[PDB]
């Protein structure tokens, strides 16, 4: 039945929403349109941080990277306040997560280097994961403005939720490299609205949000039960029936998020 109140929600919000949560040792996986694809948005940086993180040293977080005014061209809100004084990787990738920072995310997408911007590199990652269906193929901010047919710029809930599992919970990282991920998420300042409002406040939440065009609103997470017990949610949504300029609905995902809460608890 709770695909039925899957589908009811889409119905009350006039939008199309998708749900993974993975099975665990003691759970069944969630799915609702799992396997139909749905927009990145800004979720892709969880991800590229990852990237960056595997493939150099830590002592590369303190690689100082310098850019211009002219180089703003996506919201912005950390790297528009220190273009004289450039920025560490480290803090890109802060910035990236934690403030959703698109020219940071372009400058750890040149980071990974090659050619579209680092866009294919960033494709090459998730291929490395077992993810054979995601892809990126723009910058920010034009991956959020893909119209609803392309299959540019897209992951599934199934796919997504799959990559976090192993990049938070599993060992596509080492230790130290998974914590900073870990902390970079948990301290998200963009997401109180989205799953973390659906969880109960002894729940502990980490995520990375998305937002774009046709009323596309995203969150990926981790969460904590009160005991200690993880699980992965990807929640998706979009409204490609009500225009490019469709509003977004952060509520949808919350009441998703509680009807994910109550199969889990």
């Amino acid at each position: 039945d709770l695909a039925d109140r899957f589908a009811e929600l889409e119905r009350r919000y006039d939008a199309r929403l998708g749900v993974y949560v993975p099975a665990t040792g003691t759970t069944a996986a969630i799915e609702y349109r799992a396997d139909e694809r749905f927009a990145f948005c800004s979720t892709f940086k969880a991800p590229l941080v990852a990237a960056v993180l595997h493939q150099n040293p830590l002592t590369h977080l303190d690689k100082l990277i310098t850019y211009t005014s002219d180089d703003i061209r996506s919201i912005s809100p950390v790297a528009q306040q220190h273009v004289q004084t450039g920025m560490t990787i480290g803090q890109l990738c802060d910035a990236a997560i934690r403030y959703s920072d698109g020219t940071a995310a372009n400058l750890l997408l040149a980071d990974l280097g090659g050619p579209g911007g680092g866009t294919a590199a960033f494709t090459g990652y998730l291929r490395s994961l077992g993810d054979t269906v995601s892809r990126l193929d723009a910058e920010a901010p034009e991956l959020n403005r893909d119209p609803p047919g392309d299959e540019r710029d897209t992951t599934t809930p199934h796919a997504i939720a799959l990559v976090l599992q192993q990049l938070v919970l599993g060992n596509a990282l080492p230790p130290d490299k998974r914590a900073l991920l870990t902390d970079w998420m948990a301290r998200n300042t963009t997401g109180a609205k989205r799953i973390r409002a659906g969880f109960p406040a002894d729940w502990k939440v980490i995520d990375k949000t998305g937002t774009g065009d046709y009323g596309r609103a995203n969150d990926i997470a981790v969460v904590w039960s009160p005991t200690g017990v993880p699980y992965v949610v990807a929640v998706m949504s979009d409204r490609a029936g009500g225009g490019y300029d469709a509003e977004p609905r952060e509520a949808l995902l919350a009441e998703a998020a509680t009807c994910v809460a109550g199969v889990l608890a």
